């Protein structure tokens, strides 16, 4: 069951990467 | 029944890989 | 389980970066 | 867990920056 | 945790700046 | 923590300025 | 903390000014 | 703290002025 | 603090004026 | 402080005037 | 000097009892 | 010096009782 | 020094009772 | 030092009662 | 140290009551 | 340490009440 | 350790209330 | 251990409320 | 062991709320 | 043992909500 | 003189109760 | 003279109770 | 002379209780 | 002569208690 | 003088109850 | 002669207690 | 002076109830 | 002669106590 | 001054109820 | 100043109700 | 005598429920 | 005598519930 | 004698509950 | 004799609760 | 003899509580 | 002999409380 | 011998309190 | 021998108080 | 020997008071 | 030997009073 | 006012005539 | 006022006639 | 105002005439 | 007033006749 | 304002005339 | 404002004339 | 007044006859 | 604003004229 | 008055007969 | 804004003229 | 009306005959 | 009315025969 | 009425036979 | 009535047989 | 009635057998 | 009745076996 | 009855084993 | 009964082991 | 029984260890 | 028993250590 929690953590890390990429794209202009 | 949980964990890991790939593609430009 | 908390912290940091970028964009004009 | 508190502090600082920027914009006219 | 209190103080200072700006705008007419 | 009290004092001073401005506006007519 | 008391005194003085202005307006007619 | 007492005295004087104005208005008819 | 007592005396005098005005109005008919 | 006593005396005199006016009104019929 | 002021408050509350008794005289009719 | 201020509050509440009694005189009619 | 401030709050609430009693005088008419 | 701040909150709530009583004076008209 | 922060929250809610009372003053007109 | 964080949440909700009261001031106009 | 996380959730919901109140400030205009 | 996970879900839903409030800020403009 | 799985489902639905809120942010623009 | 399977169904439906939310993110663009 | 009129209204409502009771006598048959 | 009229109203309501009791006698059959 | 009429009302209400008790005798059968 | 009539009312209410007790005898069967 | 008019309104509504009770007497037949 | 009638009422209420006690004898079975 | 006008509105609505009750008397026939 | 009748009432109430005690004997079984 | 105008609107709506009740009197015939 | 205009709109809608009620009087004939 | 006839109607409708229940017994086969 | 007939109707409806429950036993198979 | 028949109806409805519970036992399988 | 039959009905309803609890045991699996 | 049967019903309902508690044990898993 | 059976029912309900407490132990996890 | 059984029930309920307290220990985490 | 068992129940309830106090220690954090 | 066990229960409840006092120490912070 | 144990319980309750007094020292700040 | 009492006496005499007529009708069979 | 007492006596005599008629009807069978 | 009482007396006399007419009509058969 | 006592005596005699008739009916079987 | 009371008296007299006319019409047959 | 009261009195007089005309028309046949 | 005592004696004799009849009925079996 | 009240009075006078005209028309036949 | 005592003696004799009958019934087994 | 009120007054005066013209036209025949 | 009850009894007897015939038919196989 | 009860008993006997026949049919296999 | 109880007993015996048959069928495998 | 108790005992014995059969079936595996 | 207690004992023994079987099944793994 | 106590003892022994089995299972890991 | 006490002792021993197992598990880390 | 005391001692020893384990865990950091 | 005292001593020693550990932790900073 | 006293001494020594640590912490600033 711990694998589900690790997968959720990885999903949230991917979401954070998405948000950081969008922030950098917005700050580009 | 534990195999269902392992399969769900693998599905979530695949979703995280999808999100990371999309993040890298977005950061490419 | 601590990885979930670290991911949440990273998500909130990304949100703060988004807000700071929007603030700088608004202050540009 | 302290990282969550630091992220919340950064979010609130970003909100304060937003409010200060809006105040300066309003005082411009 | 003290950073949260400092951020709250900054938020309240920004609110005071907003109120002062509105007061000056109202006193303009 | 004293910064919170100073911010509250500034907020109340701004409110007093708002009330004084409204009083002057009312006394104008 | 004394600044809070001074701000409260200023708020009450503003309220007294409001009441005096209303009294003068009423006595106008 | 004495400023609070002075402000209260001014508020009560304003209330007395309100009452006197209402008395004069009533005695007008 | 004596100003509070003077203000209370003025308030009571205003109340007495109100009562006298009402008495005269009642005695009019 | 004597002004408070004088104001109370005036209030009681006004009450006596009210009672006398009501007595005269009742004796009218 | 709190006793003198408390006695003044008692006198005013006694007058309030006078007025309330008169009111419930009117109500009993 | 809290006793003097509490006595002032009692005097004002006694006047409030005066006004409320007068109001319910008017209401009983 | 909490007693002095509590007494100030009591004085202000007594004035609030004054104003509310006057309001319900107006309402009873 | 919580008592001083609670007393400040009580003073501000008393002023709020002042303003609400004035409002329902205006509403009763 | 929770009492100090709760007292700060009470002060801010008292100011919120101030603003809401002023709002319903404006609304009653 | 849950009490400190709950008090922080109460402070932020009090500020939210401030902003909502200001909003319904604007709406009442 | 559920209390700390619930308090974090309460803090974030309080910030959400902040943002919603600001939004309905903008909407009321 | 269901309480910890439920608290995590509450934190994520609070962030969802943050994002929705920001969205309806943008929509209100 | 149904509670742990239900909590996992709640976490995933909270992330779904995150994504939907972001979507309607994009839609509101 | 129906509860475990129902919880599995809830987890899968939560993932379905994830995918649908992502889809309507893409659609909102 | 509001009490006499309210008593008249009570008498008429009592007669209304008489008539309604007679009606539901007829209805019960 | 409001007491006599209120007593008349009570007598009529007692007769109304008589009639209603008779009605629910008829209804119970 | 209000006491005699109130006693008459009590007698009639007692008869009403007689009739209602008889009714619920009939109903209990 | 109100006492005699009140005693008559008490006698009738006692008979009402007789009838109600008999009714709930019948009901208990 | 609002009490007299409210009592008049109560008298008229009592007559309205009279007429409605008579109507539902006619309807019950 | 009110005492004789009150004693008669007491006798009848005692008989009512007799009947109620018999009823709850029947009910206890 | 809003109370007098509201009482007038109540009187007119009571007359409206009179007319509607008469109408449904006619309708019940 | 009220004493004889009151004694009769006491005798009957004593018999009522007899019957109630017997009832709660039956109930205790 | 919104209360006076709202009372005027209530008076006019009461007259509208008068006219509608008269209309449905005519319709019931 | 939105309340005054909303009250004007209510007055006009009340007149509209007047006219519509008159119309359906004419229609009921 | 409407109650007896209504009870007869209830008995017949209960028999109708009997027959309908039997019918849907036959239908469920 | 309406109670006896209503009880008969209740008995028949209870038998109807018996038959319907048996029917949905057959249907559940 | 309505109580005996109502108790019979309650017994039959209890048997109906027995049969329905058995039915939903069969249905839950 | 209604109490014995009501107790029988209670026993049967208790058995119905037994069967329903067993059913929802089966359903919870 | 109603008490013995009521106690039997209570015993059966207690067993029903046993079974329901076991069921919600199974459900909580 | 009702007391012994009631005590048995209490023992069984206490065991039911045991089982429910264990269930909500499992649920709290 | 009802006391011994009631004491047994109290012992079992005390153990139930033990288990519930342990459960809410687990829940508080 | 009921006293010994009641004392055992008291000991177990005291341990329950121990556990609940520890729980609310954990909750207060 | 009930006294020794009751004293043991008192000792355990005293320890429970110790733990609760410590808890509300933690809560007061 | 119950006295020694009761004295031990008193000592522990005295320590509990110590801790509670310290707690309300912290709370009074 | 005596005319009201005479009218009430006539109403009660009419009620007595109604009861006597019903008694004669019942005694006819 | 004596006419009211005579009317009450006649009403009670009519009630006695009703009871005697019912007694004779019951004794007929 | 006495005209209202005379009108009420006439209304009650008319009601008594109605009741007497109904009594005579019932006694006709 | 003696007529009321005679009527009460007749009512009680009628009640005694009712009880004697019921006794004879019961002794018939 | 007395004209309103006179009009109400005339309305009640008209209602009494209506009732008397209906009584005469009923007595015609 | 007195003109409104006079108009209401005239309206009620017109209603009384309507009722008297209807009474005469009904008495014609 | 002696008639009331004679009626009470007759009522008690009827109650004794009821008890004797019940005793004979019980002794029959 | 007084013109609105005068217009309302004129409207009500016109309505009274309408009612009087209808009354005369009805009385014509 | 002696008749009341004789009736009480007869009631007690009936109670003794009841007790003797119950004793014989108990001794039968 | 006063022009709107004057226009509303003129509109209502025109409506009154319309009603008066219709009344005269109706009174013509 | 008794004929309706006899007809209902005959209908229920016919239904019982139907059920007995169906039972015999089912028992034939 | 007893015929209805006999018919209900026959209906229930027929239902019991139906159930016994179904039981025998089920036991056949 | 005893026939209804006998029929209910037969119905319950048939239900017991059904349950025993089902138990034997289940024990067959 | 004892037949109902015997039938209930047989029903409970059948339920015990059902439970024992289920226990044996479960213990088979 | 003892058969009911024996059946309850058998039911509880069956429940104990169920629990023992479940315990053995759990201990198997 | 002792069989119920023996069954309760067996149930508690089964519960102890359940707890011991769970303890061994937990100690396995 | 001693078997109940032995079962309670075994239950408490099982609880102690549970607590010791949890303590060892906690001390493992 | 001594086994209960030994079990309580073992439970308290287990609690002491829990506390010692928690103390060691806390002292680890 | 001495084992209970030894267990209490061990519990208190564990509490002392807890307090010493907390003291050392506090002295660390 | 001496072990309890030694444990209490150790607890008090731990409390003294707590107080000394707090004193040193306070003296640090």
């Amino acid at each position: 069951q711990a694998r589900i929690l690790e997968a959720d953590a990885r999903i949230l890390q991917a979401y954070a990467n998405i948000l950081s990429a969008h922030a950098e794209i917005l700050r580009a202009e």
